[PDB]
């Protein structure tokens, strides 16, 4: 036969291929062979070692055949001698852990790389074990080759990771389809101790779950950033999935390259490319706020992004969830941030009262709707605090004291949802200019249904239907006659947060205060003018104090944008003003009442809340739901909500008059017994708080969900916008406001 000195592959850069396997007694070593098999520009094996495993009469055949059976039953990747070599025989490479050295070294071929070796390796030391004379030695010349893109081009098979920390979460997938080795026995074997709200990965063919990622498909922004993985995403996916698994395994500390590296176990020079790449992917996912986020804090020179991204200054207007999320992100990235807040406190529509004995009572937000993958649940895990999952039970108690039979509750809910289904059908072919108020469409459909069907409802059934109507006015923050029939539920077209609905028992203020800790926050500093006509943005407060930065982030409430309280120079565009004015500034108010004892326990029997059947439509929304504010059933605090048309009715009532109406309502709801006087209470006035004037946004008649995106659009890469009224997928909530701030910090840090 004819022998060859050179590699089989045209264009391979190895002038002298050497065999890494040396498995056969006739291994060609560094000389001639019938074929030099190419794995990479730095790695080859001779035909004698190929046959050692491949041919049925050679000594390596039993090992190759046993591997082969495991490979083909567990994965979708073809078996071959090359795949076998890369998975089983190619030597490992590891970095010196001396911080001033970090040189790559090849381990001898029988040394199995472990995390422990990757954490403790030093040049010249026996693995798993002097001076530092061996650190000075040059790296093998093949190491530098790996950093070029053409090296990856010439790598014939994608790497497959071993014992990935992501593997227990990915058992429904073929391992090689997510970049993991099919021969790995721990890969192919709820991560215990991981928070059950952390479900980072979609199961196969799954959708409809907010913030899950497909472990087997790259997203578009990943492809824009890493287009070299468009053809074969295997290697990128394994590193991204590993990073997510590690972050959600320990979300209380910054995830760094050095923490990831011992968990990257794969043979060959390609491990060098994997380690170089994991660092780039880490910075990308950090900037996007997918890891290293929440209430994580850093010190100086422990910034989360390298000093490149640091070269900016930012003024943030408003210190609510959105403003503080952006400030925490940007500060952690190493960017200079100043927060200007109009009020004498931080938090915005997060404002907790800590003066009720034994409980924390939000004047503003206190519920989390859907905890799975929710950043609020992440931050609770980081802070070690607990939430209370709501029970389903909610008796509808009538004035006079009767409890509504639950079959009436369900029946009238059935009828109410049927009306919304007709609206859903009616709108399928309607343009924005053909929009109709939801409340008007509902009332029309209902009257037509009574006429057509002839059905006769009791007075109680009609009042219970009014209750279900009031729940939707509560969710929208408005009487439905101002809400768009086309677009009221626009956001439900996107994946929503799954899982538990909870009461944030310790209060969102705990999270707000931790986000803000250590930041440069200026209270009682209402911004009056933002001028971005110069080289730097000029921000002036109402007392004439001037601030300047390269970029500015506006997070003020939608109602304050509608009233134009900040003057912009140049002015906001006509298109931006139309979007701003197409959304509604929804409103609810709250009352909280402390009592000497839990007078409701005998009748309510531990339920988290009870409903209040409205006696007339004129009273829809007036204290419709009462919340028991102690899930441990020890303290006696109720909270109730004023929603819909009821908000206008309490506008000209002072607090004592509201309290009096609420106590008259409670004594009607508990007419058969005595109700004690309250000993402490508050009544909120969000609608007249000058710097807020609302509770949460909704889409007004004629508007579109697209308005949320338009408000979110930056101006000139210089003026950015966040807040709950800028989050199209997740409007209204603390969660969506938080995510909007993280989003804007990502935009700002990219420049
Ligand atoms: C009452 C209430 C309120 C008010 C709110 C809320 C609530 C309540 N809650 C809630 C809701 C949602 C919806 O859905 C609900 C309801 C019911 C149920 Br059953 C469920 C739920 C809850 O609970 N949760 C949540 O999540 N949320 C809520 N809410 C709402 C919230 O709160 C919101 O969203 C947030 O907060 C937002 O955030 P932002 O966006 O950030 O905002 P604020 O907070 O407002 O902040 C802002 C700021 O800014 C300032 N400013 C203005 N202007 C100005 C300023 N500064 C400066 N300068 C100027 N010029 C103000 O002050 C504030 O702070
Ligand atoms: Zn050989
Ligand atoms: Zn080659
Ligand atoms: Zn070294």
């Amino acid at each position: 036969e004819k022998k060859y000195r050179k590699c089989e592959k045209a264009g391979c850069t190895a002038t002298c291929p050497v065999c890494f396997a040396s498995a056969s007694e006739r291994c060609a070593k560094n000389g001639y062979t019938s074929r030099w098999y190419h794995l990479s520009c730095g790695e080859h094996f001779c035909n004698e070692c190929f046959d050692h495993y491949y041919r049925s009469h050679k000594d390596g055949y039993d090992k190759y055949t046993t591997w082969k059976k495991i490979w083909t039953s567990n994965g979708k990747t073809e078996p071959s001698p090359k795949a076998f070599m890369a998975d089983q025989q190619l030597p490992y490479w590891v970095q010196c852990t001396k911080p001033e050295c970090r040189k790559w070294r090849q381990l001898t071929k029988e040394i199995q790389l472990t995390p422990q070796i990757a954490k403790t390796y030093r040049c010249g030391m026996k693995p798993n074990t002097e001076t530092s004379d061996h650190c000075s030695l040059p790296e093998d010349l093949r190491v530098l080759e790996v950093s070029n893109h053409w090296w990856y081009s010439m790598l014939i098979l994608p790497p497959l990771l071993k014992d990935s920390v992501a593997a227990p979460l990915l058992s429904a997938y073929y391992p090689d389809c997510v970049g993991m080795s099919p021969s790995c026995t721990s890969t192919n074997r709820h991560v215990p101790g991981m928070n059950r709200y952390f479900q980072p990965f979609y199961q196969p063919n799954e959708c409809g779950k907010a913030l899950c990622v497909r472990p087997d498909v790259m997203e578009l922004d990943e492809l824009y950033e890493f287009p070299e993985y468009s053809r074969d995403p295997t290697m990128y996916l394994a590193l991204r999935n590993l990073i997510l698994a590690l972050w959600y395994t320990n979300c209380k500390e910054a995830l760094t390259p050095q923490k990831c590296i011992p968990h990257i176990i794969v043979r060959g020079l390609v491990r060098i490319r994997c380690v170089q790449e994991v660092e780039r992917i880490l910075y990308f996912m950090t900037r996007k706020g997918l890891i290293n986020t929440g209430v994580l804090s850093v010190g100086a020179d422990q910034y989360l992004l390298p000093k490149d991204y640091h070269n900016k200054s930012v003024i943030i207007i408003g210190a609510g969830p959105a403003g503080l999320a952006a400030a925490r992100q940007l500060h952690n990235f190493g960017i200079k941030v100043t927060v200007l807040e109009a009020k004498d406190r931080i938090g915005g529509r997060v404002w907790d009262d800590k003066s009720f004995k034994g409980v924390t009572v939000g004047r503003g937000a206190q519920i989390v709707n859907g905890c799975i993958n929710n950043p609020v649940a992440l931050m609770c895990e980081q802070l070690g605090i607990s939430m209370h999952k709501f029970g389903e039970r909610c008796d509808l108690i009538q004035e006079g004291g009767r409890i509504t039979d639950p079959t009436i509750d369900k029946r009238m809910d059935f009828h109410f949802n049927a009306l919304l289904d007709v609206v859903s059908e009616w709108r399928k072919d309607k343009t924005q200019l053909q929009d109709v108020p939801l409340g008007e469409k509902i009332e029309e459909i209902y009257k037509a249904f009574i006429k057509e069907s002839g059905i006769q409802f009791s007075e109680l059934e009609g009042q219970v239907l009014q209750f279900h109507l009031s729940n939707l006015e509560y969710a929208c923050g408005s009487n439905l006659h101002q809400v768009s029939a086309r677009s009221w539920d626009h956001n439900e077209f996107f994946a929503q947060f799954a899982g538990d609905h909870t009461l944030l028992t310790p209060g969102y203020s705990v999270i707000i205060e931790k986000l803000a800790e250590g930041l440069d926050i200026q209270l009682k500093s209402p911004v009056q003018c933002i001028d971005y006509s110069g080289d730097e943005v000029q921000v002036t407060t109402t007392d004439g104090t001037g601030y300047s930065a390269q970029k500015v982030l506006v997070t003020v409430p939608l109602a304050l944008l509608q009233k134009g309280a900040i003057q912009f120079n140049p002015p906001l565009s006509e298109k931006k003003m139309k979007a701003i004015n197409s959304l509604g500034a929804g409103i609810i108010e709250k009352i909280a009442l402390q009592f000497p004892y839990r007078f409701w326990d005998s009748k309510v029997q531990g339920a988290d809340f009870f409903g209040h059947v409205p006696p007339s439509a004129s009273k829809r929304g007036l204290f419709a739901v009462f919340y028991d504010m102690d899930p441990q059933k020890k303290h006696s605090v109720l909270m109730s909500v004023i929603a819909g048309e009821a908000v206008a009715s309490v506008r000209t009532l002072d607090d004592k008059q509201v309290l009096q109406q609420c106590m008259a309502t409670l004594r009607e709801l508990f007419k058969e017994q005595e109700v004690p006087d309250p000993t402490k209470y508050f009544v909120t006035r969000w609608s007249t708080d000058p710097w807020i004037q609302m509770a949460y946004s909704f889409v007004k008649t004629g508007g579109s969900g697209e308005a949320y995106d338009i408000i979110a659009e930056d101006i000139q890469g210089t003026v950015f916008f966040a807040g709950e009224a800028t989050n199209r997928h997740f409007p209204q909530t603390v969660t969506g406001a938080y995510l909007s701030g993280v989003r804007e910090a990502s935009k700002i840090a990219a420049f």
